[PDB]
């Protein structure tokens, strides 16, 4: 049951700057690899059903916890603007290829983020009917097997992202669960093509629902979770570099 | 030409929400019920494919049913359904590893593109049309515009077929939605060509739909129905056809009056 | 011109017994190797080889302005002038994804791609047109289409001595010879875009929900002076297995008013 | 270039104070023996790397279109002055499929680097004399090169980046560009395109205006009694020829103004 | 950070004695092999090949971030001071089409293509930067440049203890390696678009009739705390026939007038 907003004043307010890690699977451990580039891609065989843990990108997750507040009526801490980049560099020289000429970063993308009170509701799905996703570090849909390549009622797993082991392949933000939570994706086609990234320094997002409503931390913690899949260069996975975050936040009567 | 009167005042008793995923559909090869599948079996070869492509290589509307509660009903005025707002996202994987091919390298979804959706208080009307001089479509599965023969690559008033799409047997490669025909009817589409194009596909939470017409009037549904139909082909990867993993509705009702 | 010495007075407020809507198909014109009639094709015969069409392509390798004509019912009329005025359309082009017939003989899906011609028309006469040539040597069909010189060629660049001025009054007119003309149409709103040719997919949009409005800076649709409106249109899809394809119909519904004006 | 003029109150426009002209302007290609420009759409073949690098035939490049309008004379204290406020743009295209077919077999089409422009001013355009790289002088024939038989820097230089006005159609689009620091009492507009094979993409209507007036409302003004048009359209190449849009269209809209004298 | 304590008040109503205009061209930095001036050149030197240009390529094969700065005119005449305010700014970059000059060899045209890097800076500052590696094993120019490692490699990640952070002082920084830090660069306004390499061609458009306006949610400006303005920039605009191209040169016309600030 959401109330008034606390009107804003030095006190009642709270501001963060982080970066956050791209994160690259494990295959040999079960620590997240922090890399912008991964381990060289497998041959189709192997790629199509078991990729090594370190040739697939998972989900970033980190945590923000706003200082402790000081009845009936309850203070919480509100999410109501925030402005987010991406770090980035230009591949030419570390672009160039063995065979002659300037290959790049091109091919498949996935951009997302998302932030919330609560960690994001995900969908275990299968692109194809036979891929399982890495043997090793990544929690699987299902840990030796494959879900359908469709939703299910009954066979689609039902996650929460509270650790950095889900591969941005089998795993889709769920458009029937996230509440108190906004978030955001593009994808894209594998034909070779560029990625196209814009960054500032003079660009916000407002949270704020059809009422006026941002993120609330109902349990004192903001969940933040992002994926930059940048595409491929020299036959390795690349994502952005790191993504930038400030929160802006204040307080609300529930 | 039905009688509009004024929406009942939105309140907790005269106002209805669902959500619900709807499932894409590949044809069946040996059978007659829908493959619910987001990749298909592999492309037959041109001399096949061009006039008789297996129906399991060919994508089908997807087609959805929606009946909110009974409103209890003056002989005179009646009460009916109204949407007036939806959200919809699909569901989408990257492919990348999935998308690595035998020759080498990183192959992904690429090539044709078909993005569909429409509301309606009935089926959605379509009308049947053939690609070439020689395309028949599949021999098995599907409801083609001539059983065994071709139909015009263009429009004819006597014989360009007009169907409803009632069942999920509905090939997106030779029925294209209606623009004479669809009352209560909001529909959007979009289509690529393909020179091994990438599918762009945006995903959100916080993006809606309105649907009122000019007169501030949604979708009503005269018959108790909501009728959802849609389809997204996303290209091809490794010779195999797919398409969104499946699309989500939120849909928005309210009650609205009519005279007989 | 066109627009010319006429005086346009006030809008006949609209009444059920004023206005008029219709809504019709237009069907894509292919030329005709061995014929006068127009073929209604959304797909042409195979292209020719460099030789023959850089200079004179067959006629059923090209593609012809669709041309088609609305007369609203009669208006039952001193020194005023009841005239119908087209004052709103909407228009969606009828498209089908190519994928299986769109696979080809050396294996993979080739699909639509390449040059593409985008364009509409309304007006209360023929579409002016300009007659241009793409090259030094390009002539056009021998056969079925009406071409800017008959057997020779006009100039690759704007001539008020030498630029033919036509008026498409049949579908016998070019996309690959006939522009246009940017100094002649009035009572005409028309749209035109062009794509080059390095195999690019067309992107089609279509919807259900929405409206073009035609009315000018003094709020003046187009005028049926002669008591017609002139429909013209093309839509060069690209190419598929070496074959022209178009949008296989265009839709239209025309929505109409009265409007006074002076004799 | 502007400063020292006085802009006072525009003339409210009634039939004897307002001028309307239609015109096209002609595409213009280099001369490879003469000084005459080629009003020509398409250019000649393209000549192979080791001589379109440093010295390329002048049939071989486009140069600038220049055309001038003079609107009919007015006759104290004050001087009125035509003012260009409105006008209206549109290129003639075609597309080229069946020119497009190519010996090796398929369709090319128009496709590679593109670059549309257009200006309109009260005195000639002010460009700038730059290289593309460290040796293209451009074509020993017909263009008035930056350096007639030399090269100039590929970067700005106050002292050796040459700066001219484009008074002819003797001006490559491939070593002159328009002066950002100059170009007082003119609008102008541009976009270039790279080269890896890319086609144009190219609208025209029948209803679509630009407005001129600046921050203060004020257009073009004909300081001089003429305006100056200029434009280029290339559109790529097809089949190792460069094409240009075939003739650019324009709708002046002038009105009076004054200026103290 | 860099404004964080200092206090903001009324702007000065400007008039002819309290603003002041710039116009500058900005040049290209290419990195030197053999010297430590910069090459102020649109073109660079050959690119070497994968073995060397993956880990040590020629400082004359990278492109550096171009620096200028701009001092307006001394203020004359306590418990406040007068202060230097860029609100406005319009900038354009100077570009050629490349077709003769992109002619190859191997016959046809090849153009400028490739990755692409556009940025441009304005601050009261040195613009704060981030030092990152593409790969597990890029160090950049053995030579000119400033590498975020002299002799080794920095993470290819942000890291609070191992990732370097330098501002922008020299001509010497490579934006093959040096990012821009959006967690300092306070009293500054930053843009940046980069593109990926699958050989795309740069569409760039420039104009006459474009302003920026620079005030922040308060309406302020970029203040001159110790009387300068950092300009930083770069455009990489792609690769031509094995070497990389800039935009030739970048224009500026700067607008300042006069802010109270307290001590
Ligand atoms: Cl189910
Ligand atoms: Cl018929
Ligand atoms: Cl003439
Ligand atoms: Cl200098
Ligand atoms: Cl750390
Ligand atoms: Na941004
Ligand atoms: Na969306
Ligand atoms: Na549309
Ligand atoms: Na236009
Ligand atoms: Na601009």
């Amino acid at each position: 049951d959401v109330l008034a907003a606390v009107p804003l004043s030095e006190e009642t307010e709270f501001k963060v700057e982080l970066f956050v890690k791209p994160v690259i699977g494990n295959a040999e451990g079960t620590t997240p690899h922090y890399w912008s580039i991964s381990s060289p891609l497998k041959t189709a065989e192997a790629a199509n059903v078991t990729p090594d843990a370190d040739t697939t990108v998972c989900y970033s997750l980190s945590q923000v916890a706003p200082p402790d507040i000081p009845e009936c009526d309850m203070l919480i801490w509100e999410l109501y603007r925030m402005e987010t980049e991406v770090l980035v560099l230009p591949v030419l020289n570390a672009g160039i290829l063995t065979t002659g000429g300037v290959g790049g970063i091109a091919g498949p993308q996935l951009y997302f983020w998302a932030v919330g009170g609560q960690p994001l509701d995900v969908l275990g799905l299968a692109p194809t009917e036979k891929y399982k996703g890495p043997a090793q570090y990544t929690v699987n849909p299902k840990t030796n097997g494959t879900v359908p390549h469709v939703y299910s009622s009954s066979e689609t797993p039902k996650a929460r992202v509270t650790n950095e082991k889900y591969s941005i392949e089998s795993w889709v933000a769920d458009p029937s669960r996230n509440d108190n939570c906004r978030y955001f994706g593009r994808m894209v086609g594998g034909a070779a093509t560029p990625p196209v990234v814009s960054f500032s320094n003079n660009s916000t997002i407002p949270l704020l629902d059809e009422n006026g409503i941002g993120i609330l931390c109902l349990q004192g913690r903001l969940y933040i979770t992002c994926a930059d899949l940048l595409g491929v260069n020299k036959n390795r996975v690349h994502t952005g570099l790191s993504r930038f975050f400030r929160l802006h936040f204040r307080q609300r009567r529930v």
